[PDB]
């Protein structure tokens, strides 16, 4: 294995952060305005909410549910949610390996790097958690994310 791969146009790809893995269910209405919470916790609320797909875009990555068919976006309040309409002024993410294991930093694209990242928090909740973009502290284990790719993570 290599740490610093990406796991790319890999469907059923999950995305973990410890062992709480990333949810996102499909939105009421499919609006431009339309969005649903990406939620961290070890329950899966629906078929293959659990299951994402990572591609290229431009500079950066587009992150895709294939349950809720939703790409993974900033919203109000810093908050990262599902939106069904792509956006490439949100939904477009930089993934920088960490330096340690097989842990990732998914950040805000910016012009000279830098930009905020994916925060799992309540830090110690047991619970469901919601992500926000906060400054990237190298070392806070609720901005570390890691992929898991099974050998049937594609099969259906």
């Amino acid at each position: 294995a290599q740490a610093r791969k990406i796991p790319l146009d890999l469907p059923g790809t999950r995305i973990l952060n410890g062992a709480n893995w990333a949810n996102n269910s499909a939105t009421e209405n499919l609006a431009t305005n339309s969005g649903t919470l990406i939620i961290f916790d070890q329950s899966t609320p629906g078929q293959d909410a659990d299951r994402w797909l990572i591609h290229n875009y431009l500079d950066g990555y587009k992150i895709f549910n294939m349950g809720s068919n939703n790409w993974a976006s900033v919203s109000r309040g810093n908050t990262v949610l599902g939106v069904s309409e792509f956006d490439g002024q949100t939904c477009k993410w930089s993934i920088e390996y960490s330096g340690n294991g097989e842990e990732f930093w998914i950040r805000v694209p910016r012009e000279g790097g830098g930009g905020a990242v994916w925060t799992i928090k309540p830090a110690s909740s047991q619970g469901p958690t919601t992500v926000f973009l906060d400054l990237l502290k190298e070392t806070d284990p609720n901005q570390r994310i890691k992929f898991a790719v099974d050998p049937n993570s594609s099969v259906d």
